[PDB]
């Protein structure tokens, strides 16, 4: 049954998904077709060991290292990508300043989670816009503190994926993400949390349309929102680690702002 009330909120989720698919170039449906060989010609290079990581840069420093700073290019490229998303937000930009950092700081971390789900399964992780997949063996077979850094990403990942959302469920998920109210060190939560209540109004009929026999489906989708930010708060740990273990690697400073003065 559709009212004008939920028509505005239909029309919000198309708006949403519009601008997803705009600002994300590979969507959780190409990553889906990847990953389960819909394909002939999207089949992608296939790294886990070495010698197939060596050949992987036909299509420097210590492999980890590698491997992290190229996880961390893919980040910086990420928050650009959900930067220009939160845009789109409506009345996100109309907030104060401050504020809008604020929530690009505390929300990008948690949406690269959430979308990075997207890319994984059990077994690995698309990389290289799709062009290639790490294997989850690989990854955790590096050398420490490296071994470690993705192994919390793939079980939060598989538990999220059994959710089985879709992107135009993701769309407006993650603009619920960004629009919290309760993020450190915000000046005016209350426009912030007129525009959450809004997209939860939003993501709930969304998620009720779409997703018409999945009871609570929506209550078990904000519940992950824990497991988010535990995944974000061991993320930082590590790479305080790493900080003083490999005083020789850089760290990129949009990442480094980012990261100080978390939670
Ligand atoms: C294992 O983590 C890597 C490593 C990499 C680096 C893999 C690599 C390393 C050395 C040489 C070739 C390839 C990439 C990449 O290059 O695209 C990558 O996308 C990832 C995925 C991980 C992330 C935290 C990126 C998050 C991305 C999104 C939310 C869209």
């Amino acid at each position: 049954q559709l009212n004008p009330e939920s028509a505005d909120l239909r029309a919000l989720a198309k708006h949403l998904y519009d601008s997803y698919i705009k600002s994300f170039p590979l969507t959780k449906a190409k990553a889906r077709a990847i990953l389960t060989g819909k394909t002939t010609d999207k089949s992608p290079f296939v790294i886990y060991d070495m010698n197939s990581l060596m050949m992987g840069e036909d299509k420097s420093k210590e492999v980890a290292i590698r491997i992290f700073q190229g996880c961390q290019f893919r980040s910086v490229e990420a928050v650009q990508e959900i930067t220009e998303y939160a845009k789109s937000i409506p009345g996100f930009v109309n907030l104060d300043l401050n504020d809008q950092v604020t929530l690009l700081k505390y929300g990008v971390h948690e949406i690269i989670y959430t979308m990075l789900a997207s890319l994984m399964n059990k077994d690995g992780v698309l990389i290289s816009e799709g062009q290639g997949f790490m294997t989850r063996e690989f990854l955790k077979s590096l050398r420490k503190p490296f071994g470690d850094f993705m192994e919390p990403k793939f079980e939060f990942a598989v538990k999220f994926n059994a959710l089985e959302l879709d992107d135009s469920d993701l769309a407006i998920f993650i603009a619920v993400i960004i629009l919290s109210g309760d993020r450190p060190g915000l000046l005016n939560v209350k426009p912030i949390e007129d525009i959450q209540d809004n997209l939860l109004q939003a993501l709930e009929l969304q998620l009720k349309l779409n997703h018409p026999e999945s009871s609570q489906l929506f209550a078990k989708l904000l519940q992950k929102m824990t497991d988010l930010r535990q995944i974000v708060t061991e993320h930082v740990q590590l790479l305080q680690v790493i900080k003083k273990t490999e005083t020789d690697m850089s760290l990129h400073p949009l990442l480094q702002e980012i990261y100080k003065d978390l939670y």
